[PDB]
């Protein structure tokens, strides 16, 4: 007596092209969206997305506001204490600073300067722990961070290379800084889909679906589309 | 520190084949090597006919098998498979260009394939008016086709497509087979049923490999 296909409710933060972002007609799109839709199709489910701040996603997941989270989210040990992750669906990569082109080369060069980043991220934890001479400025959206960079309120913005690279396409006055951050205490954990801790049946359905999606020519094409 | 011994059948470009330097190469070779790297293991290959791989795996001749092998129900009774590492796709016949259009047109004719394959079982069960000619090796089947001893060779679209690139007198037949009862299961790495510790390591390795940009590049190398 069901009157619709099962619907899997995903939480995300659509501030982060090419992983997830909002297009011209206010629709959520990106690599993660294509992945989640493909997973839902394998599960014979419809997909629903809720867009909210990145730092609120794990808490809302735990509060049962949605079934799963996909948001370019590294499977860190800290997050693994709070949620259950799927198998990695994509690799965790190196973090970069974007600054005015030629203005900074290294983290040392940023001594005493303001660098914007997102609340709740690997990037925030890395800068706070390992680059204490730099002032981290927390935002609930990389979009506000970029605005503040362009208005000279910040000297840099620190995030995933794909996201920064994407932003740079429309901002040639800026450049990825030479020194990158790769510390494996912070970086290199794969991207995962998160579910609540006591939700193994759903998690294993998601894993079984990812096994299939990741073996598909379409999944190679998703990477080609979003990461080239 | 460790070696993983794979059994394969290097008769099936681009999955696995012998190149002009007498070395075994291909998509499956790259995948198995990547799996071995994640497991911090050396990679070793044994080359033998496709229909002997599973009996040999059970006999403990090697640890695993990778050979563009579909994960069929009949095989799962005999061995354990990893998660899929590539999709099982459509099967096609190659013939002299324009000579045949449908399986119906091949009535009472000889069509080559490897023994023990999905393609064999589909022909025998679904195209009984066609004579199956079972080979140990696709290489020999192709040779017979060029020598007019067969009317067609029946196999996976990538392998047939790859052979075609150097044989322009031939063509993929109009009617293709993708019957879900024989095709579409997905390719697996096979291990022995009582070797679940090894199976779990390979699955954990594949989880990482399949999440990698390198694995997308592998497909772009071998399938485009
Ligand atoms: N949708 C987003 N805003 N994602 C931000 C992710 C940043 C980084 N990859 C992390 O795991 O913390
Ligand atoms: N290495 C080979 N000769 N592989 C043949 C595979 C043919 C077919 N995909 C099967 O599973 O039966
Ligand atoms: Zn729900
Ligand atoms: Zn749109
Ligand atoms: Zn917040
Ligand atoms: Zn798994
Ligand atoms: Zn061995
Ligand atoms: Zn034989």
């Amino acid at each position: 007596a069901s009157v619709s296909a099962r619907t899997l409710h995903f939480g995300t933060s659509a501030t982060y092209a090419p992983y997830e972002f909002v297009d011209a007609d206010n629709k959520i799109v990106g690599f993660d969206i294509d992945v989640a839709n493909a997973v839902c199709k394998e599960m014979q489910a419809e997909c629903s997305f809720t867009n909210q701040s990145f730092d609120s996603l794990i808490p809302s997941l735990r509060f049962k506001k949605f079934d799963a989270v996909i948001a370019g989210m590294d499977m860190t040990p800290k997050r693994e204490q709070q949620v259950s992750f799927s198998q990695p669906y994509y690799e965790g990569l190196s973090a970069v600073v974007v600054t005015r082109k030629g203005a900074y080369h290294t983290f040392a060069d940023l001594k005493g300067k303001k660098v914007g980043l997102e609340n709740g991220t690997t990037h925030q934890r890395y800068l706070q722990d390992k680059q204490q001479a730099i002032t981290p400025v927390a935002y609930d959206s990389y979009l506000n961070a970029f605005t503040d960079l362009k208005n000279n309120r910040l000297e840099g913005v620190f995030g995933d290379v794909a996201a920064i690279g994407k932003w740079l396409k429309n901002n040639p006055d800026y450049a990825i800084m030479d020194e990158r951050a790769s510390d494996p205490d912070y970086y290199g954990k794969g991207l995962g889909i998160a579910v609540r801790k006591d939700n193994d049946a759903l998690l294993q359905e998601i894993n079984a679906a990812l096994d299939k999606v990741k073996a598909s020519p379409e999944y190679a094409q998703m990477q080609e589309k979003w990461f080239t």
